[PDB]
């Protein structure tokens, strides 16, 4: 199942990451969209973006591996907890591009946005699947 | 944001919740089936399932209401965890009848498992959305 | 294992559940504190302090039962989350005239705040337990 | 906060590792005991186990760091749920030789067992604090 890299770079916010990312005009953020090959075919978009003041080396070389475990790996310990919100979007002209959508209208969406110890957000992502290539499981734990 | 009560009913296990319930042949199930007026449209479709051994006594009035909070009331100390999963579907005759599809071809389908401290299956529940009505929050908690 | 009502009655907050539960003068609270015999001793200690605005109506009988039951079943689809911070403290006189302590000096305690959806802080439980007395499970789901 | 590295070692497991780690004879694990210095005081006692089947190479330098962000780090997402169980336990040999006890004569002792994707128990965790240097923070999140 590969990974590709579309774009990926480090610069300041677009408006759209200030607000969803809690930065400013000067926070120098990394940008990674990736798209996944579940073969044979690019079915889910995965954009990340993370403030570099926090993550200040990457490569293309990670990116095609695991951007989870090597945040994790850096700073594992200072990661609090994190927010996800799913819901279903129409699809857009990047994911027409980037994605074989067939006749696919809609994706299903998943935002999550990871904050530090120290309260801070820090992480924002964004998992744009096809509708036939999403499950998502969880508990759900109940009782007093 | 009225709730309307479409079929209700003690009767055996169909085929299909004898392998979602772990239910036998000679197990009484309760089965509800209600959809959700979000004015002014109906685009959920709840369909809940229990073991009448557990909830001996359940009335219409009760599913008008909250069959969580009824439930919770007469045995949520006994309720131990839940597991939820949630696809998307193609939307089914039953759907078409029942929901203001539009011109909505899928839905947003959740399945919860409710387990009890003695971990057998006791609930199933499958709740159908139409996709612009779904939004779904959690944590999400990380670190050691 | 039985239970056992030492105080319950409504009253204004004292200026520790004025703390503990953000209440005001004028907020009529209901206090229940109970003690758990496991047999054939008193080893928790349970203290739970609840607006009354939101539950408008109580019993001893309740308290013998189960108040988590009760209160899940009048307004559970209205509790959001709840926050859970377990400690060690010393034993306290109100610990050794309700439970039989022995030669033990220090209990586990676990405090539980619980808000609601609409945000408000609307319950707090103390519980105290003998240290041979507690057990607590829980996950933790890892990963992405 | 210093972290001292006591024991560390690839062996195969003791028989109360057999059973904790659900390990083998023929199963290569690695122990890492160390304690934490709150200062200026010994009071954690923290014990891992984890195979090296999984994590082949280490060091006592990531030991004096992170073993939580090591391990995430190299196969995080590999790592599905863990298991937490608190309870309360006397003091051990192994305890007052290592830490600074006073007059303490218990301990609250963490134990995390971590599971694979695959289903496997992969790692053992057995944190051991000073009944004043035990805190505990979680939800809990309720409702449907
Ligand atoms: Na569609
Ligand atoms: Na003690």
């Amino acid at each position: 199942t590969k990974t590709t890299v579309h774009k990926f770079g480090l610069e300041p916010p677009s408006e759209l990451i200030q607000k969803q990312l809690r930065a400013n005009l000067d926070d120098d953020i990394w940008e990674v969209i990736r798209s996944r090959k579940i073969d044979g075919e690019h079915v889910i978009l995965d954009k990340d973006y993370f403030f570099r003041k926090h993550v200040p080396h990457l490569t293309k070389e990670i990116c095609e591996n695991s951007i989870y475990e090597y945040i994790e790996g850096e700073l594992g310990l200072s990661i609090s907890y994190a927010q996800k919100e799913i819901v279903a979007e129409p699809c857009t002209d990047e994911d027409r591009e980037l994605l074989d959508l067939r006749g696919y209208d809609h994706m299903v969406v998943v935002r999550n946005y990871v904050f530090l110890e120290d309260t801070s957000l820090f992480q924002y992502t964004e998992s744009r699947h096809r509708l036939d290539k999403f499950r998502f499981v969880d508990f759900a734990r109940r009782g007093k």
